[PDB]
């Protein structure tokens, strides 16, 4: 059945890897956001996607986890790596 990140397990991410809600506010869809729009560098996005990969047991490479611009792709992305697994 694999398991899959909701808006609340990247949101997580996200909150947690920023601090604590610092006006980080990804409450609800924030699929439809911008990064930059909510104030991250992909220093940050490594960090997320990092914290999430050891969890689940992905991989995903540096390079790629600092290129996504929406949340969306992030939560598509890691997803994607999820659906690799089993």
């Amino acid at each position: 059945m694999a398991t899959l990140l909701t808006t609340d397990d990247l949101r997580r991410a996200l909150v947690e890897s920023a601090g604590e809600t610092d006006g980080t506010d990804l409450s609800g869809d924030f699929l439809d956001l911008r990064f930059e729009d909510i104030g991250y560098d992909s220093l940050a996005l490594m960090e997320t996607a990092a914290r999430l990969e050891s969890r689940y047991g992905v991989s995903i490479p540096d390079d790629v986890a600092g290129r996504v611009d929406t949340p969306r792709e992030l939560l598509d992305l890691i997803n994607g790596a999820l659906a690799e697994a089993a």
